[PDB]
C-alpha cells in the first residue's frame, strides 16, 4: 500500500503477511456473507491496484466468484475508456486507461506515481470502487433465501427471528410483522404504528 | 485512526489487522455482554467515523442489535442536527451533520479534517458517544435475568452468588442480603448496617 | 499509555489489542492467582487511568471481586481528598482528586496533562497503587487453603511440598518442618538451625 | 529486503519470521494450488536473490518440483548470459551474470548494490521473474485433472460445477455449456450467445 | 527494558506482552530444564531489576525453586554490599547497595539513571548473573538421574544413548565408551584414543 | 543482531522472541531435516556471536548433535588462530581469536565492535559459516537412508518416487532411471539422452 511515513511523505510499503492471511481466511471463514466486504476495503486501506491485485488471486477457491468479479472489472474499466480517452512525453505521466486502474498494464511505479501525484490520481481507490461493486454482485448472488421465507417459527424467541431477518435482508441488499408468529403478530398490531425495532423486541420478548 | 507520529504531527492511519480480528473475534465469543462495550471503546481508540462503521460493519451475526443501533445513531444524529443547524467557501472546512459524523455522508478526508483541526472538531469521539449509547441499550435489552431472580442456592457458596448478583446488575445497568440463602442471611443480619461487601464475603465465607 | 517517541517527548499512545487480550486471557486462566498481580503490573505499564479503567472493565467474570476493588478504591480516594484538598483559572491545570487520580471524573487531556507536566503529577501510578492495594486484598480472600493445613503426604515429594508450601504462603501473604512427614521430618531436625532451603531440600531428595 | 525507511534512503532488512513461516506454510497447506504463486510473489516483496533463495531453500518437501525449478532458473540464467555478456575496476560495480542475478556466485552486499544503484540494476525482481516462470511450470505439471474431463453432476449444483470448471482452467492455464448437465445445458441454450456467467449462473439457480 | 532509540539515545521502554507471554510460557513447558537459562537470558536482554523481577514475579508455580533464588540473590546482594559500602547530595546519584541492584529498595527512576549513566552502573546486567547463578543451582538440583545411570539399552540406537547421557550432563553441569551396550563398547575400543564423538556415532551407527 | 536504524547508523538490538520461538520450533517440528540450515542462517541474519550461542543454546533436545557441533566450532578456531595470531593498547580493539569469533571469550561490547569496524570485522557472519559446516555435517549423520535404497515402488507414482529421490540426495548432500520401476524405466529408456527433469516426469505421468 501507499501510507504516511514518519516524516510525512507518502511512500509504498510491502502488504503485509498478516494482511495477505487475514483476507485468505476470511473468505475462508466466510465466503461471501455480507460483512466480508467492509472487512476487505479495511484490509486493502491505502491499496495499490498491485495489493488489490494479490488480494483477490490469493484466494484459492470460489473461482466462479473471481470469473464474475473480472466481468465486474471489466464493464467498470470499459466505462472508465467511454469517459476518459487517452491519446508519450519524456519522463512524464501518462494518463491511466481502465486496464491500468485495474493492474495488468500497469506497473507498480505508475501506479505510485499516479497515487501520490499532486493532486493525486486515486487509482487504488477507483479499481476498490469496482471491486466492491462486483462483490456485492456476487454476496446477492449467494444470498440463499428470499425475505418473503424468513418466518418466525412456532417456539423460536423473536430476537432470533429477527437476525434472520435483517441478516437476510442484508444479503438481498411490515413484513417484519406479516412474517412473524401468530402471537407475536398479535402484540406487535396492538403497538399500532411508528413502533421503534427496540419496542417490537421488547413487546415480543 | 488519527494518531501521533514520531514526529509529533497527527496523521492518519490505516486500522490494522489486529484490531479488526480483536472486535470481530470478542463480539463472537461475548455477544453483548457488558464488558464488550469497554473492549470496543478501547479498539476503536482514536478511530475515525469510517472506522467506527468499518467495526460496526464487520461484524457478521447480530442484526437485530445492529439496525436497532442504527436507530439510536439515527437518533443522536436528529438532535445533533437540532443543536448544529448548518447554512461553500472554495476551499474551506464545512461544518458536520449528523451523517458526516455517522460517516454516511462525509469523505474519510473532510473527517481527517475535523478532527486534526485547530481546535479539533471531533467527530470520532461523538460518534463514538452515539455508539456506546446504543450498545448500552442493547446490552440492557439482551440481559437475560432480573436481579430479582439472582437467588443464593442451598449449597451455593457465598462468593459464587456474589458474582451472579453483581454480574447481572452491570447487564441491567439490601437486596444481596434478602436474596442470600437463610445460612448466610442469619449471618449478614448479625453483622449490623455499614458492611463492607469484603466483610460480608468474609463473613460468609 | 504515555510513552516516550523517536524523538524523546512523552505522548500519548493507544493501549494495543495484544496489551488488552493478555489482561483478558491471564483473569480467563489464573483468575486471582498471586502472580497476575505482577503482570497487571507489568501491562499496565505507562498507563493512563483511563487505560487503567479499560483493562479492569474488559474483566467478564468475578463481579464481586471488581466490586470489592471499587470499594478499595474510593477508601484510597477517600483518603487522598483529605490530605489533598482543591479549591479555574483560564487554560491552566487544575489539581487531581481522588475521583480524577481514578478516572471517573478527569477527562483523557487532564490524565495527560497531569502526567506530563514538571515535575509530573503521576496520577496513573497513584492509581494503580490503590488498583494494586486492592487485587492483594482479592487474592488473600481468594486464597483457599491455610498454611497450617499444607502438610507433607507419606509418599509426597519433598520438593512437591515446598511447591505448595510456598505457593499457600504467597497467597495467604520452622512450620516448613513442623508439617513435613515423619522420615523427612527426622532428616530436617538432624541438619540443626541456620540450614538453607537449598540443603534441606538436598537432605529429603 | 529492500525498503523504504522513515528517512527515505533505500536499505536492506531481515527477512522476517513471520514472512518465512508464511511461505513455509502456505507450501505445506496448498502445495502447488495456482494460488500459491500470488502469495509468493507477494511475501517476496522488495526481495533480494538471496531472499528469494532462502523462501525456496526453506521448502521441507517437494524436491521433485524444488529441481525442476532449478532446471527453469539455469535455462533462464543461460539466456541472460546469451543476451548480456560481460568483460574489475578498482572499488566499482561489476555487471551481474545470471548466476549473480540467481545469487549463486553474488554476494549480499553486489545485490544490494545493484537493486539501489541509480538507475537501479533490479536483479531481485529479475530472478523473481525466472522463479514465477518456473513455478507456473509446476503448477501446471501438478494439475490434476483435464478441463474436458470437468462435467456437471447429475444433482450437481450449477455454482458448485463452475467453481471447479474455473479451478481447472486456472492450473491449466461453449464448454462451460457442452459439460453442463442435460437440464442447465438446455436452459443455458435458450439464453443464446452473449450471455454473461453471472447471466448462465442466475439461469441455473 | 533499556534501548537504543531510532536517534541513538539510551531510553526506557516498556517490558512487551510477547517478552512476557513467552517467559511464561517456557517456564510452564520447560520448566528447569538446562535450556531455560539461555531463553531467561535472552528474552531478558537490557532488563532492568524491576523488568527482572517482573519476569519471575509472574512465573505461578514451582514456588520452592522461587524461595531458593531469593536466598541465592541475598547472599549475592551480602557480597556486593561487603566489597562494596556507600556513605545524599541534592539531584546528585546515590551509589547503588545490594537490595538496590536487586530492585526490593530501588525505583525505576534510579535504574535507569545508573543504567544509562556514562560510564554505565549496569544495576541490570549485575542483578541478572546473580538471577542466572541461582537459576543454574535450581536446574543440577532438579536434574532427575546421575550421569553414571545413563547407560546404552541393549536394543537403542547409540544416537539416542548420546542425546540422553549428554542432555543429563547439561543438566547435571571414557565414561561415554563405558555406558555404551556390549556390541558398540567392542567397536569403540576398536577405534583407539583421541576419536572424534561423530566417528564415535558413525562407527555404531 | 546489529541493524541499521531509521537514520542509517548501525545499532545492536535485541533478539526477538518471534525469532527465539521460530527457531526452537523450527527444531522441535524439523529436527536435522535439510532444510533447518536455509531456515537457521534466515532467523540468525545480522547476528552477533552471542546471539548465535543462545540460538544454539535455547535447542533442549539433539544435545549429541550440539557436543558435534562444538567439536566442529573448536576446529574451526583452532584454524583460524593458526593462520590469524594475535600478539591491548589503552581504548583501542584487540584482534579477535577463535574463541571471541565463537563468542565463549569476547564481551558484548568487544563483538558490536567488531562488526561495526570500518571496515568491520565480521565475527557474527564468520562464526556462523562454521557453524553451518557442523550443521550440514549433522544433516549429513541423521539422513536416514542411501540414495541406492531409494527405488520406485510398482504401484508408486513417478512424482512421489521423484520427491523422495531429490529429498534424500539433499540429505545425503542416470540413477534415477535405474532406480525407476519396469514400466517408467522402459519410458524413460526410450526418450534418450539429454531429457529434462520436466520431460521425464511428464512421460511417467
Amino acid at each position: 500500500p501507499i501510507v504516511q511515513n514518519l516524516q510525512g511523505q507518502m511512500v509504498h510499503q510491502c502488504i503485509s503477511p498478516r494482511t495477505l492471511n487475514a483476507w485468505v481466511k476470511v473468505v475462508e471463514e466466510k465466503a461471501f456473507s455480507p460483512e466480508v466486504i467492509p472487512m476487505f476495503s479495511a484490509l486493502s486501506c491505502g491499496a495499490t491496484p498491485q495489493d488489490l491485485n494479490t488480494m483477490l488471486n490469493t484466494v484459492g477457491g470460489h473461482q466462479a466468484a473471481m470469473q464474475m468479479l473480472k466481468e465486474t472489472i471489466n464493464e467498470e474499466a470499459a466505462e472508465w475508456d467511454r469517459l476518459h480517452p487517452v491519446h508519450i512525453a519524456p519522463g512524464q505521466m501518462r494518463e491511466p486507461r481502465g486496464s491500468d486502474i485495474a493492474g495488468t498494464t500497469s506497473t507498480l511505479q505508475e501506479q505510485i506515481g499516479w497515487m501520490t501525484h499532486n493532486p493525486p490520481i486515486p487509482v487504488g481507490e477507483i479499481y476498490k470502487r469496482w471491486i466492491i461493486l462486483g462483490l456485492n454482485k456476487i454476496v446477492r448472488m449467494y444470498s440463499p433465501t428470499s425475505i418473503l421465507d424468513i418466518r418466525q417459527g412456532p417456539k423460536e424467541p423473536f430476537r432470533d427471528y429477527v437476525d434472520r431477518f435483517y441478516k437476510t435482508l442484508r444479503a438481498e441488499q411490515t413484513l417484519l410483522v406479516q412474517n412473524a408468529n401468530p402471537d407475536c403478530k398479535t402484540i406487535l398490531k396492538a403497538l399500532g404504528p411508528g413502533a421503534t425495532l427496540e419496542e417490537m423486541m421488547t413487546a415480543c420478548q
